[PDB]
């Protein structure tokens, strides 16, 4: 409603926010920052083994 | 929907947006400042004479 979501900012965030990252729910503006966990490298057969 | 409409603004406007100074449709922020004719001192008799 503002508008200024993203021209020229770097909307920086927690893994929380991101959640299942599949599902985008199209209204974060393109250019958003978070910090996941390792979920693409770490599988689990390999968390299992840990 | 920005919301940013006065808080420290000061917009200045014509006398057309100012319309009938009687109504005000409530979507004017406050402070607006606008040039209009003198209504007031310039009477309909001083008008007629002139």
């Amino acid at each position: 409603s503002v508008g200024l979501t993203g021209y020229g900012y770097t909307w920086i965030v927690p893994s929380l926010v991101a959640g299942d990252t599949d599902t985008v729910p199209a209204e974060f503006p393109t250019g958003l920052i978070s910090v996941s966990y390792d979920e693409w490298d770490y599988g689990l057969p390999a968390r299992v083994r840990d």
